[PDB]
């Protein structure tokens, strides 16, 4: 279980990692390992001059605030969205667009994105009047916190793997990090479709896209992380499979804790009406496919291979439905 774990990140710049696959060869650490794996493949260590202890310990650290008890949003589910987020930044059609600030930026977004996530939506939050809603008013509950807890684990100096940036590059990386997690809050999903679909429809090129200044590069960016958030259903059905069924646990958890309450119930989330295999259809028709149909559209054809995958697994979930 040590060998294994090596043959498993070959391939780290690929689709097709097995997350779950390192997270048991790695003794339940697939956050701090994959982050690990990734800041070395890029020399940012080095290039930000990150000491590899105080790297380890943060992350070990920011993992141990994701929850074990929640189905979906562990310290797994950040491992997948860093990993796949490293994956779409080396896209061939992105290839020398971003500073390697921006590449940071992104990789630490995706790592923190859902940390000391309860395991219930911002709209649950909202009607039981948590604390978390009184905290931030109801706009963006979660994404606010994560944002909160991923910066203030950085406050220590035994932690502070950001250290030995210049003061102007902490503010920059501080305000697109936090541009990308609140760009992951699903009730913005539609405003970011808009805005990619308008810079597909205006691209430049070379053959590699032309972005003129800040707010097009982190439209992309921001694109990139909440692709990667919504990614499960583009991976090789095995994963996929996993995927939908750590998910629909925790939305049935949620339905379960709000029928003890005695509030409505959405559809979606009731363990006795729904269906598993109808819900990921019309996920993918009506969120994750115009989403990633659109991606592909930007980076075309780097991206093809992603949609026909998607396509193949949104048949196979509809035939399964009787
Ligand atoms: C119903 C789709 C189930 C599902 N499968 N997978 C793999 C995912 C996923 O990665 N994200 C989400 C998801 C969906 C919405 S939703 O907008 O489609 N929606 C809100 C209203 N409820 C009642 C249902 C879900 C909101 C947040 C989500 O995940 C955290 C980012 N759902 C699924
Ligand atoms: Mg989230
Ligand atoms: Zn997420």
């Amino acid at each position: 279980n040590e060998d294994h774990l090596a043959k498993e990140l070959e391939d780290l710049n690929k689709w097709g990692l097995n997350i779950f696959n390192v997270a048991g060869y790695s003794h339940n650490r697939p956050l701090t390992c994959i982050m690990y794996a990734i800041f070395q493949e890029r020399d940012l260590l080095k290039t930000f001059r990150i000491s590899s202890d105080t790297f380890i310990t943060y992350m070990m650290t920011l993992e141990d605030h994701y929850h074990s008890d929640v189905a979906y949003h562990n310290s797994l589910h950040a491992a997948d969205v860093a990993q796949s987020t490293h994956v779409l930044l080396s896209t061939p059609a992105l290839d020398a667009v971003f500073t390697d600030l921006e590449i940071l930026a992104a990789i630490f977004a995706a790592a923190i994105h859902d940390v000391d996530h309860p395991g219930v939506s911002n709209q649950f939050l909202i009607n039981t009047n948590s604390e978390l809603a009184l905290m931030y008013n109801d706009e963006s509950v979660l994404e606010n916190h994560h944002l909160a807890v991923g910066f203030k684990l950085l406050q220590e100096e035994h932690c502070d793997i950001f250290m030995n940036l210049t003061k102007k590059q902490r503010q920059t990386l501080r305000k697109m990090v936090i541009d990308m997690v609140l760009a992951t809050d699903m009730s913005k999903h539609m405003s970011l479709l808009a805005d990619l679909k308008t810079m597909v429809e205006t691209k430049k090129v070379t053959g590699v896209l032309l972005l003129d200044n800040y707010t097009d590069r982190i439209q992309v960016l921001r694109n990139m992380v909440h692709c990667a958030d919504l990614s499960n259903p583009t991976k090789s059905l095995e994963l996929y499979r996993q995927w939908t069924d750590r998910i629909m646990e925790e939305f049935f958890q949620q339905g379960d804790k709000e029928r003890e309450r005695g509030m409505e119930i959405s559809p979606m989330c009731d363990k006795h009406t729904a269906s598993v295999e109808k819900s990921q259809v019309g996920f993918i028709d009506y969120i994750v496919h115009p989403l990633w149909e659109t991606w592909a559209d930007l980076v075309q054809p780097d991206a093809q291979d992603i949609l026909d995958t998607l396509e193949d697994n949104r048949n196979w979930y509809q035939s399964m439905i009787p």
